[PDB]
């Protein structure tokens, strides 16, 4: 069987930290239980001829330790010593490195505070000293990031909590997000906005060999442009990475397969699931057995795909947005490898309901019979799928919470009360349709959300503070195109609800720099209120929420921000429950489901769980509620069908 990739074991960092030992700071040490194993694989069965190691031939040394059933590198077979394997290369700007002077080069320039591009397991990560303002400020310029968080490495867990030492020091070695109070050391600018950062640990011999000398936090972010796919070879990587890294430490073992690291909550929910945890198959649940070769596309955004066969599921690692230039290509060799180590051939191929996906078009292209799944139907399916509810188990309510997803009859749907079970989706309610203006600009720029909202449902709104800005504008073109249709589609969403009172809070830059920051800049302000008395509401208006009570109640309700924003979460969730509560009752349903990448934010959760405890509640946990899960969910439902004999 092929395993995740996996850390550096501490034999092997034992014999690298070791003089005198033949691998004595040897970057590329591994043994039978660590190292690459997924990214260095070219074809089955795994063997060194059919890896990226085939073109190092094992010096006399090492071949011994690869054939000695007794050695810990017994079989390893990427295994390789400073006499035979791979080497560090340093490259910048006409300057050359090889070997410990090419790892001191990129040391001497991150003590310096500059920048430098490190090749990595599944891809290029850029680094500098994470305590370093001005180091951080230039990545963010150069990057032109100027508020997504970025990564960090720590030389070690000391400090954290138990629960996240515990997921970082794991072969997975995720990036855990942990409490900012537990790293003072690290500068304003790593996550500016937000309550938490990203941690993780060196978890290959070379980022051991770096933080071992370096003693401090380094930024680990990934080596990538926006809009494009990430780079896995030494010339992509120098071409895309020019104008930000002032260094190059990179080296000639070939990365074959894209796999960014995995990031996890310290509570263990998953969050992106790619190095470390794919390849693993997952067992589906009581009731699938003797499934057909199905594959299942996903989601155009965050993707990841599925193969569903017998009575088991493997999804891709995270393969990114599918509507980007040259994506396919390592989608395509993800699912070529995929289907070698599980010589899987689909008979069946299922993919979203949304007729302009790109995942949509691919479908098309594939021979085979093909069937879709709407997408708020997926996520609820795929949290039921990891809770293991049995084909069988009966109907369940589901809240599913997103940005947007396609909906029945061409509806733009995100934010949904449905019964549910594999089979079936039926809507029964959730929130009122309100116009997106501008189309795609209404998730780039929450104003127009804002501006959305008060048209429908709030009277006079220029007289409020709230909505100053959109007010002393020429708001009339804008409103004008969204009473006539033209490109103000409505969609019941619940991720533009929250950019719409983001913008009434002024928590966000007026535009934004990446998907969900608004929210996430939302949510952080809300968390930092213990909870608060106070008289907002989203009352019941037949199977809807009434936001016309509630921005009237909301907009009149003066507090420190903090609390009008922990009101909204508050109110929001209520208003669910109150939903929920009355469709599960009067269908004689006892259990409650929660999906769609709204449902990462924590205190929304924390009040649903608060407002139903009458219910047994399912929370998605080891996939992520987003649409890195939606494969899962489409494997499910079609599995589900075909057991049926539909
Ligand atoms: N402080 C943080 N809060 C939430 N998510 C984070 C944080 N730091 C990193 N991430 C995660 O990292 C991913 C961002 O991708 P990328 O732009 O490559 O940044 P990086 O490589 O620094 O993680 C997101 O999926 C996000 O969940
Ligand atoms: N902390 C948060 N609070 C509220 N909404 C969030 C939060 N984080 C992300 N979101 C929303 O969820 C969306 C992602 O949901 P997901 O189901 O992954 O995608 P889609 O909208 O494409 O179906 C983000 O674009 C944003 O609208
Ligand atoms: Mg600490
Ligand atoms: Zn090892
Ligand atoms: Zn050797
Ligand atoms: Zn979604």
């Amino acid at each position: 069987q092929i395993v995740p990739d996996a850390a550096t074991c501490p034999a092997c960092l034992a014999e690298m930290n070791t003089p005198g030992e033949r691998r004595y700071r040897y970057p590329f040490i591994n043994c039978t239980h660590c190292g690459p194993r997924f990214t260095i694989i070219r074809a089955m069965p795994y063997d060194r001829p059919f890896t990226v190691m085939a073109a190092f031939p094992l010096c006399p040394a090492c071949d011994k330790e690869y054939r000695d059933p007794l050695d810990r590198r017994f079989h390893a077979q990427p295994v390789a010593c400073p006499e035979c394997g791979p080497y560090l290369e340093w490259v910048s700007h006409g300057e050359h490195a090889e070997q410990e002077a090419a790892l001191q080069a990129a040391i001497a320039q991150l003590k310096m505070g500059n920048i430098v591009a490190i090749k990595g397991i599944g891809g290029f990560h850029l680094a500098c000293d994470a305590r370093n303002s001005n180091a951080v400020a230039t990545l963010r310029a150069r990057k032109h990031r100027p508020a997504k968080p970025l990564a960090v490495m720590l030389p070690v867990a000391d400090g954290l909590p138990d629960a996240a030492r515990q997921l970082l020091t794991t072969p997975a070695a995720p990036i855990v997000l942990v409490d900012k109070k537990y790293v003072p050391e690290l500068c304003d600018d790593i996550a500016p906005g937000l309550n938490e950062v990203g941690v993780m640990l060196p978890a290959n011999p070379l980022q051991h060999l770096l933080l071992q000398e370096l003693q401090c936090p380094l930024v680990m972010t990934s080596g990538n442009l926006s809009g494009k796919p990430p780079a896995i070879s030494n010339e992509q990587a120098l071409e895309d990475l020019q104008g930000i890294a002032d260094g190059f430490l990179i080296h000639n073992r070939d990365i074959v397969q894209r796999m960014d690291d995995s990031v996890v909550r310290e509570s263990g929910e998953m969050l992106r699931r790619s190095r470390g945890y794919v390849p693993d198959a997952l067992a589906l649940p009581p009731g699938f057995k003797n499934v057909p070769p199905v594959l299942c596309l996903g989601a155009d955004l965050k993707n990841t795909f599925c193969l569903v066969r017998g009575e088991q599921v493997v999804l891709s690692q995270h393969l990114g947005d599918l509507s980007d230039d040259g994506i396919q290509t390592q989608w395509r060799e993800a699912l070529r490898l995929m289907q070698n180590i599980y010589n899987f051939t689909p008979q069946y191929v299922v993919h979203d309901a949304h007729p302009g996906y790109v995942s949509c078009q691919w479908a098309s292209e594939m021979n085979l019979p093909t069937q879709t799944v709407l997408h708020h139907h997926a996520h609820a399916a795929a949290c039921l799928a990891e809770h293991q509810w049995p084909l069988d188990g009966g109907d369940v309510i589901a809240l599913t919470l997103d940005g947007i997803g396609m909906g029945e009859n061409g509806a733009l749907w995100g934010g949904e009360c449905l019964r549910v079970n594999y089979r079936e989706c039926e809507h029964l309610g959730g929130l009122p349709a309100v116009a997106l203006p501008g189309g795609d600009l209404a998730a780039k720029q929450p104003w127009r959300n804002l501006l959305a909202q008060c048209l429908r449902f709030v009277p006079e709104w220029q007289n409020y503070p709230e909505t100053a800005s959109v007010a002393a504008a020429n708001w009339s073109v804008l409103a004008r195109a969204i009473e006539r249709g033209i490109n103000a589609p409505l969609a019941s969403s619940c991720g533009r609800l929250f950019d719409a009172v983001a913008a009434a809070l002024g928590c966000a830059p007026a535009t934004l720099s990446y998907e969900g920051e608004a929210a996430c800049a939302l949510e952080a302000l809300a968390a930092s209120c213990d909870g608060v008395t106070h008289p907002v509401t989203m009352p019941r208006v037949d199977n809807q929420l009434d936001l016309a009570t509630f921005w009237q109640q909301w907009l009149n309700w003066q507090a420190p921000v903090n609390q009008r924003a922990w009101a909204f979460h508050d109110a929001l969730a209520q208003g669910f429950a109150a939903l929920m509560r009355e469709q599960a009752t009067m269908r004689g349903i006892t259990t409650l489901v929660f999906s769609g990448g709204v449902i990462h934010n924590r205190l929304l959760r924390a009040r649903l769980a608060h407002y139903l405890a009458d219910f047994t509640l399912l929370f998605p946990q080891s996939l992520p509620a987003g649409d890195g899960g939606l494969s899962l969910g489409q494997g499910v439902i079609a599995a589900a069908r075909w057991l049926a004999g539909e």
